[PDB]
């Protein structure tokens, strides 16, 4: 099954519902089910990559596409005061779904340090 | 910006890696045992103004970032962060990727 069987691969294949912001041939943007900000969504590749630590050199454009889509969706969602983009890697980074995903959070003042 | 001075080697920074299109160096106010930045040499002021033909460059920052993290021993994981604007807490208007690890990172991420 293309994209794998994590919750994210199932969302890609429309097997589990999600609230979809934007979709193209390379990625999917949808809202997070447990938001940590007034606006909190995810941008994920449709290609399954388990984590950024195993991304290949040829995934450069796909990862860059994740951030460009992230900043376009943020603008379309009216996050004009700013937002924060987060990729987590592994146990210390806080990763709980092993499919590469970009968090985009906004609608409030984000604090420092970022966790 | 001060990051421009760092790229031009006009002020010192503890450089981790450099190529023809980006620079990685330790952050001067670290928030984790390992905290570095990956910045492009092109002056993109902020992610919100990045163009579509910057997708390869922005992705290059992340691949460099994950390669430096491995080289710096972050085998238990790390967090990558890009801030935009006042709500995102962006501190310097030259786009930069934060990489933090060496300790458990918490949720929410700020
Ligand atoms: N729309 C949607 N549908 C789902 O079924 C679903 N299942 C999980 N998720 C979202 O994926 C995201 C998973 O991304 C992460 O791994 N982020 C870190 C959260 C986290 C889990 N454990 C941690 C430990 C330390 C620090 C952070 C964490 C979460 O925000 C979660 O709400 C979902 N989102
Ligand atoms: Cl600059
Ligand atoms: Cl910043």
């Amino acid at each position: 099954r293309p994209g794998g069987d994590t919750i994210f691969g199932k969302i890609i294949r429309k097997e589990i519902p999600a609230k979809i912001i934007f979709e193209d041939d390379r990625c999917l943007a949808f809202h997070d089910i447990s938001p940590q900000a007034p606006t909190h969504f995810l941008v994920i590749p449709k290609k399954h990559i388990s984590q950024i630590s195993v991304a290949e050199d040829d995934d450069e454009s796909l990862l860059g596409h994740l951030m460009i889509v992230g900043k376009k969706c943020a603008a379309d969602l009216g996050l004009n005061k700013g937002y924060r983009m987060v990729v987590n890697e592994g146990s210390d980074g806080g990763q709980s779904v092993y499919h590469v995903h970009l968090h985009v959070l906004g609608g409030r003042q984000m604090h420092w340090p970022p966790g």
